[PDB]
């Protein structure tokens, strides 16, 4: 019933990649050619899908693993300008119904800065998504991080251009997929992996005070915060009640809670469960929490159905619904923004 | 106010571990000489705390990461049999105030099965306690992990026993250490690396059909369930609707709702909110959470007077602070039992 | 999805009332010939409705106002008797689908104690379904609480019995319309002003010691509790902090906490709401809510799609759907009860 | 801990009236000695208590029932303008720590109305604080209303001046104390007869198209909303799926929800409890709850050590606590506003 909302974690790939693309699906669908058909579409299923749910506006993204997938920092990088181009040309046909992210290759902090200050400042791309870390070293084993001082130049230009990065999952590789995951594979994706990477990530820079040089970034996660809300009071009472007495503070000087009413962001995507929302609208507030998909790795309708028809407050469904993305991505004036 | 609660989180050490006790208390502890005094208490300190604080009953458990850290097996055996001799002396002072967890290498199905089977045939303990994974190989980087066919003869140990396990967790070691948690030291324990151990390896036995071959076996978590209640829907969604089309229904059988009804218990240790007990209490019931402090990482006073003041419906703040734990554990009169 | 579902709000009239309950439905139903049709049959709309709902058991009851409208006491006596031969011979053709409450002239307690006894050991009746005050007074215009002392030898009848009371509300009459309602008619009946009825009436049994000398005694409150869940807090503060030192301690020995633990049970009838329920899990525990429907003034498909795709957890939804029914009214097999 | 809070349902009596307060003080206080001198007291107790708690503002109001408790219409309306005329000096004292709602004689809307507005352009009053409905007729026996046609005068010019209306509860008198609560007074006031008048006739002023008329009046209702909140479902349901096919749509424009998201607000005043609190913000939403005590019935330390302590996301603090008041009321600086 709601019109006009704002969905932010939407994937496409790129034609070319027919077949990586289906091996992904038989990871994570139970339709690979309807799959295959929805992540590369563009401007016509996915209007239709939008239309019929009432979706005004989307933030389209590269699906996972990407361009963090490819350890060649040239390869990488000239698959990041690709996509970015790719996906510039492909909005155009519908200006009022899709921004884009800039997708980026991670092994340089310069090198992604000036990537997505073009993106931002010749296509208006809303931010940056990135699917976790890095994949470098010589087998691809290796993982690059960005909670450190080496990507102060990165935030800073996300800050002076003033927009998000939204921080997406990606699956485990190498080591750690046969440490960890190859005896219990089935957990690999949502059902556990996926947020144990963000949340270590995202984590990661609230305690190496990228939030404190950069106090303006605005970071956000998606499936309602990778167990993040869960652990707010086990994680502040263990900061502010013990780490924070044993030399954590030389490197985070506020709060978990103060992070995520001044810089950290949660969206709804493949999560949609009212008993959690209401949870997540306690432990963060409405305020910082987004409508979104994760199509197509999720239906419209899944998402849709259920955000729409969940018992809610009319305050808080406008502002989950499209009015906090409105503000955030200084949206003016899509399909329905204001119906 | 509530009296003969039952807490079953609860850690000592031996006392000929002093340095390893101090190097641990430097991580998380802020008064390391009272953690010092206080983990190696039994029957003084200890007693007086749960005097206070309307604690009849506790289970104790031997701190971690303790015999899982014991890469030799000869040695990690002999550590636990020494462990479970003492402690099982220790709370003959007070029958009526303490049971005891087996301690148990985890190097061998059939090793640790007969020292459970000793511990509780012999000594009258309630289960076994056991921190993740049992550390293994030249120089103690591999993990062996409990959720295979291997562990069978393990688990029908439990079932026939009928005494439940404990899952609880243990620090990040060797190359998983060096990858994913050096450069972000301060989310090692409570934080963040704890229930991305624990969660693992329980979601693990779901998905490897441990409850469906041992369809009786009882499991408890602490920290109200290592984020997993928070993913209740997006697991339980990505199995039924997901991976359960694509070849996990062979080697799990039930939901995963129906494992938290019939297998999987967690308790409050380390998270004492209302807010989350609540939520906790809607996606798992309030007959399969029991109160725990988690001491002496964890003070009494921190766990006793939150539970005792929580806005909390009668019924349920009895079978949380001891009834379910009173049926769970075959438990008759212990000091303050019905009070 | 859930079956053998037990629903105890569930109403019907007698045929010859076919005007008055047209001009009931005139206030309360959008369908008035579906309206009456359906709350006049028992055997056949009745069942294929709960056939395809899954709802195995039904305790029927009378109509609102129903005899607490009669203010004649020979003239309400006679329905009462006249009433309950009735749905005694009705229930006989699907004994394993319906039981009854027992139909009451509240205007004598003896009386009412005898007609409630006969009920019960005549026909198998599982209790009492009463229309909040009884209608008196040469006008009616008068009103018969229970809430004294006149009353002990009916609630003794019930204790003797060991079967409940269900506290069903009715529309304002008289002076109290008049003053309150005529003006701001539209908020009779479920918006309003029945939970006010209802609320008073089970409260001024708290406070006038009845569960007190009645310690047995239960009672049900449809409708998610008639608003009193909501106020728990607020009622036991100004309870336990205020009146408590004042004089209500010298009739009211316990706290509202307490009597809702031991005395008082609350329904889901026409109140279809996940996050309320969530809520009443919190302040009054899964253990005290029944499922339940208002038929025919609510639909069993507004209530059972409700309750059967709610976000719940597997024990709560079991208990809710049909086992605290099953033993607070110590139930035998009936269609689906164990399916 | 939290600064600057704004506190808005705080009561206040004259020195000559100590004969009523101490009455009502046998009704609601375990303390009469005290409650006399706190609720005359103004400009010390009053200022050490908000030093003591972190209350920068607070809006001051006249006791219960006040004015609305006399039914001679000369002087009740001489009451009023010599309690704005006292209140106005003595805020004087400490205007950056006092404000004042309006008190008036509701005998008459165009009396009411030329009052109000005196008392926002003479003393600059934030708004009128009203105890539910003016007591009338020979023996003060009738009951006047203000959700009709003859009060629009007044509710023009309540939207004129842009500036709230509290609508605050009173006891029950004459006829409707007699009838329903004489027999069960230990429920009169917070335990349930204060709620049940203001949430009538409040949602009088809903069906009978009050804020159709004047879709810019803003009404403010205590003690979490007076049970409202809990049967929002419920109210919903039964107004747009039944009673709005019936005949209500033609004097009630919009939803429930619509309303209070767009007219109605409700504080904490008297309902210290963050599980309600929660359930509220699920239900009407962070925006449209202020923080306030309901002093001197009820204490600084309970209302501002249950705020302060309770767990809450960091941008609900601030809203509730301070800047959802600080903009509905376009309050200047005051003490620690910004703290
Ligand atoms: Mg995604
Ligand atoms: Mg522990
Ligand atoms: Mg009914
Ligand atoms: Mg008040």
């Amino acid at each position: 019933h709601m019109l006009g909302k704002i969905a932010l974690e939407e994937a496409f790939a790129l034609p070319r990649f027919e077949e990586k693309t289906r091996w992904y699906a038989s990871l994570f669908s139970t339709d690979a050619e309807t799959h295959v058909k929805e992540i590369t579409d563009i401007n016509k299923i996915r209007i239709e899908h939008a239309d019929k749910h009432g979706v005004g506006y989307q933030i389209l993204s590269y699906t996972a693993p990407g361009v963090q997938d490819i350890w060649d920092p040239v390869e990488a990088q000239a698959l990041a300008v690709e996509i970015n181009d790719y996906i510039a040309e492909q909005v155009r046909v519908n200006p009022d119904r899709f921004g884009a992210f800039a997708t980026l290759s991670m092994h340089n902090p310069k090198e992604a800065a000036d990537e997505l200050r073009r993106c931002v400042e010749k296509y208006g791309f809303k931010g940056a998504l990135v699917n976790d870390t890095q994949r470098a070293g010589p087998d691809g084993d290796d993982m690059i991080f960005y909670d450190n001082a080496d990507w102060d130049i990165f935030w800073q230009t996300c800050t002076e251009l003033d927009v998000p990065f939204y921080m997406h999952p990606r699956n485990p590789t190498g080591t750690i997929y046969e440490k960890l995951w190859a005896d219990r594979k089935w957990l690999v994706g949502p059902p556990l992996s996926f947020a144990h990477g963000v949340s270590l990530h995202v984590l990661g820079m609230v305690t190496n005070g990228v939030f404190d040089r950069h106090p303006k970034l605005q970071i956000i996660m998606g499936h309602l915060g990778e167990h993040v809300p869960f652990d707010m009071w086990r994680i502040n009472h263990w900061f502010e009640d013990r780490k924070k007495l044993l030399g954590l503070a030389e490197t985070c000087k506020k709060t978990i809670r103060d992070y995520f009413a001044e810089n950290i962001w949660i969206t709804t995507s493949g999560h949609f469960s009212t008993t959690t929302l209401n949870f997540c609208m306690a432990e963060v507030g409405s305020d910082r929490i987004l409508f979104s998909i994760d199509y197509p790795f999720e239906t419209f309708s899944d998402a849709c159905e259920w955000f729409d028809n969940a018992e809610l407050n009319g305050t808080d469904r406008l502002k989950i619904g499209r009015e906090n993305a409105k503000k955030l991505f200084k949206l003016d004036s899509y399909k329905d923004s204001s119906a």
